[PDB]
C-alpha cells in the first residue's frame, strides 16, 4: 500500500514486497 517508487528505472507501484524485490533485483544488474 502507499505509491512506492522504483527511482533507478522510474517505475513505480504500491507494493512494499514487490519493491524490495525490485531494488534489489536492480542493485545485482551492475558490473
Ligand atoms: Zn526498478
Amino acid at each position: 500500500m502507499k505509491p512506492y517508487v522504483c527511482e533507478r528505472c522510474g517505475k513505480r507501484f504500491v507494493q512494499s514486497s514487490q519493491l524490495a524485490n525490485h531494488i534489489r533485483h536492480h542493485d545485482n544488474i551492475r558490473p
